[PDB]
């Protein structure tokens, strides 16, 4: 039954708000126009993007944002909701610009839910900016808060929660409650800063949506696919930092649910959410790049992948070589290391010497150029097939996508997310989901059913043996156990009945 969440980004830099203009690509490349019915029907949520939490420590938009041209863009936006009586459009504080460790608004962040009445001025100037612009929900994307600030951060998302709610009542929306959602982690390094309370920070949204891509990049030494749906063996591993988290588990406990090395990928973000007691699957979202990220000076033998490579990590780009040849948009935007699925289609087509290719473990397509050694790695309506298929069989609540812009024309990316949810006539019953390395932790959250013979008192129980006992399945962790399941530390909970 219920529909699963479609969430599209709609980012618009603050000069193209000042200058905003339907008939212009080259001062604004993306209207709301362009957003026409068919694609309004295919979302549930636009994320509108990005505001800001400014030196008052409040939600604010940049303060060089002309107001009138703001709101005449939001009420664009809110107006698609005529086509679309599911449709919302949400409003997200942060991204990596305002909100990363050493970016500008920083410390803003970190003020603003340090205490009570910091959290409850902020709190407060959210629901008002969403009221006064027409919004319907706030997102939250803040990368990210240090274990330090995360209780801050808790008592927050409680507060706005709350707000939120009488704002519902307030208003009569119960057919459509205002929302709150956060841009999480979609990677275990990051995603340890604040794992250990992943069921509080949960608790009061409705989803929180993974950033499950940027997973390879120019910071890594070797090319990998950024959004891998599962592991290939031949591919980096990283080291598993949840194990490290404050969780207060024992060896046996950490090493089940944390294997290290891992492969960093979209199954493995996911697991480890499902993982953690109290975070249930249906407000789990699996974000999807709808670009993809480009690499420089990439050896061969296994078109492109894995290799080591010369592509610059530092921002802003540092020069002017554009060398994603064909990438049109990359000269536009100054930058040849990110090129929106729209530009990669047409790199394609013309005749600028890449190849598609498909690794079937992780499955996802990449380019390959190699008379240049330039390598892409970036998401597709195949790729989405194989995602979605997990959406499904694993009950997430939807999908998210960084960002509307970077669809093609037609929004193939968007029709075809649509279509894997919800067209009558689409079978994936015999999609194959490949023998890709799966992510095999267990942790308290996700114990598989078992069943075994019924724990006895006085049995002397061998290493491994398994046991039934009071709702759960039951393993000794050595030899010989006597005692009752659950009374000590020898016996680990392994299975539910
Ligand atoms: C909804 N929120 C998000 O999707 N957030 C998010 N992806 N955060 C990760 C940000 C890292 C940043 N990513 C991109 O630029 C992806 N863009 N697209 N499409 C990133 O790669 N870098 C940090 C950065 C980005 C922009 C401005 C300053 C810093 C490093 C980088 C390396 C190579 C090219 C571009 C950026």
């Amino acid at each position: 039954s219920t529909r699963k969440a479609v969430i599209g980004y709609y980012f618009i830099p603050t000069n193209q708000i000042n200058n905003y203009t339907e008939t212009d690509t080259s001062v604004v490349p993306f209207p709301v126009s362009n957003i026409t019915p068919a694609k309004a029907k295919q979302l549930t949520h636009i994320n509108f993007s990005f505001l800001d939490i400014n030196s008052n420590l409040e939600c604010a938009w940049d303060p060089a944002t002309n107001d009138a041209k703001a709101r005449d863009v939001v009420n664009r936006l809110t107006a698609l909701k005529a086509h679309n009586p599911s449709l919302r459009i949400m409003f997200s504080i942060g991204g990596w610009y305002y909100s990363n460790d050493l970016g500008v608004s920083h410390a803003n962040y970190v003020n603003a839910v340090k205490t009570p009445a910091a959290r409850t001025k902020f709190a407060q100037s959210c629901v008002r900016i969403m009221k006064d612009y027409g919004f319907d929900g706030v997102d939250i994307d803040w990368e990210y808060p240090q274990a330090a600030e995360v209780d801050g951060f808790i008592a927050a998302l409680q507060e706005i929660r709350t707000l939120l709610n009488q704002q519902t009542i307030a208003d009569g929306r119960q057919a459509l409650p205002y929302q709150l959602t956060i841009a999480g982690a979609g990677g275990a390094f990051f995603l340890s800063r604040y794992y250990s309370k992943l069921a509080q920070i949960v608790a009061p949204l409705d989803y929180i949506n993974l950033m499950t891509y940027d997973l390879a990049g120019p910071w890594e030494k070797i090319t990998n696919h950024q959004a891998a749906l599962f592991g290939d063996a031949a591919g980096p591993t990283f080291y598993n930092a949840l194990r490290e988290a404050n969780l207060g588990w024992s060896w046996e406990e950490l090493t089940r649910a944390f294997p290290s090395p891992f492969s960093l990928t979209v199954d493995a973000a996911v697991q480890q959410h499902l993982m953690m007691e109290g975070v249930p699957s249906a407000k789990i979202v699996m974000g999807v790049p709808f670009y993809g990220r480009a690499f420089k000076g990439v050896s061969g033998g296994n078109g492109g992948q894995y290799s080591s490579h010369s592509t610059p990590g530092e921002d802003p780009y540092p020069n002017a070589d554009y060398w994603l040849v064909g990438c049109d948009e990359c000269v536009r935007d100054k930058d040849p290391r990110i090129a929106s699925y729209r530009q990669l289609e047409q790199m394609l087509q013309g005749n600028y010497g890449y190849q598609r290719l498909w690794n079937d473990k992780t499955k996802t397509p990449y380019l390959y150029h190699a008379q240049n050694g330039l390598f892409v790695t970036y998401d597709d309506a195949e790729s989405f097939k194989y995602k979605a298929k997990y959406i499904k069989q694993q009950q997430l609540g939807g999908v998210m996508f960084w960002h509307l812009g970077q669809d093609n024309r037609n929004g193939d990316l968007l029709a075809a997310l649509d279509r894997y949810f919800n067209a009558a006539d689409y079978d994936d019953s015999q999609l194959d989901m490949g023998t890709g390395l799966r992510y095999t932790g267990v942790g308290p959250g996700n114990l598989p059913i078992m069943t075994a013979p019924a724990y006895v008192p006085g049995t002397t129980y061998a290493q491994g043996a398994l046991v039934s006992y009071q709702g759960y399945v039951w393993q000794t962790k050595w030899g010989y156990i006597t005692s009752a399941p659950g009374s000590d530390s020898a016996w680990l909970k392994v299975g539910r009945l």
